[PDB]
């Protein structure tokens, strides 16, 4: 462990539905300061070497906050589980019912989004539907004056059962490099339970490293953005827990 103990699994089903290449819909309803748009992201995802593409486009016009920003908001049920990790596998678990992710990313010095979002299976797409809303942003800041690179680090995110809720939790900090050679940062506090009543896998200690990329598309009039990435789940000693 080292933030939360697992309580058992017992439960694998999910797991089969993440077999191939799996589409993948993304769609976000936000409010921000006041602005509102939406956006829509395609793509596919292949957990059995935890690769996922996506493409997003803000189809009320110009994004009214940077793109990194939504990068971690924009499927975690696509890392790569080792053998040896299979019953730590909660986001897989869960399907194909799902599971509630909720956030609250806070900037530095600046406002904070709230997020709610629903990842489950539709037909044969894996689709994450969410809604966000942020507050508090200075009209001036890194985020609405869109100040941030159009890059991405990589980071790892550090998962803890919640029993109390037969979900998971996680915390951690995204460094965006801001265009003026500093760096701003974003406090993520998530939290995931499960839509459904089936058994989950709840996880002991463990962390999943995640690796992004992110490009433009020539061909593309529309405000958009390429993600490219790969997560495998680590930490873990075999046979054990902690």
């Amino acid at each position: 462990t080292g933030s939360r103990h697992h309580h058992h699994h017992h439960s694998r089903k999910g797991e089969e539905l993440f077999t191939g290449v799996v589409p993948i819909l993304v769609e976000l309803d936000g409010d921000v300061n006041g602005h509102k748009f939406s956006v829509s992201g395609e793509g596919e995802g292949d957990a059995t070497y935890g690769k996922l593409t996506l493409k997003f486009i803000c189809t009320t016009g110009k994004l009214p906050v940077p793109w990194p920003t939504l990068v971690t908001t924009f499927v975690q049920c696509f890392s790569r589980y080792p053998d040896h990790m299979k019953r730590h596998d909660f986001f897989k678990s869960a399907m194909p019912e799902g599971y509630v992710q909720e956030r609250t990313i806070s900037f530095k010095d600046d406002g904070n989004y709230k997020t709610r979002a629903e990842v489950k299976f539709e037909g044969d797409t894996l689709v994450n539907r969410i809604e966000l809303k942020g507050i508090d942003f200075k009209e001036d800041g890194n985020i609405l004056g869109h100040k941030l690179e159009y890059n991405y680090n990589s980071h790892n995110v550090y998962i803890t059962a919640d029993k109390q809720k037969n979900g998971i939790k996680a915390n951690f900090k995204i460094r965006h490099n801001i265009e003026d050679g500093s760096v701003q940062l974003a406090d993520h506090y998530q939290q995931n339970t499960p839509i459904g009543d089936g058994p989950v896998l709840l996880p002991d200690n463990h962390y999943l490293s995640t690796q992004s990329a992110l490009s433009k598309d020539p061909n593309e009039k529309r405000d958009h953005m390429v993600l490219l990435e790969f997560v495998t789940a680590a930490g873990l000693v075999p046979r054990g827990t902690g």
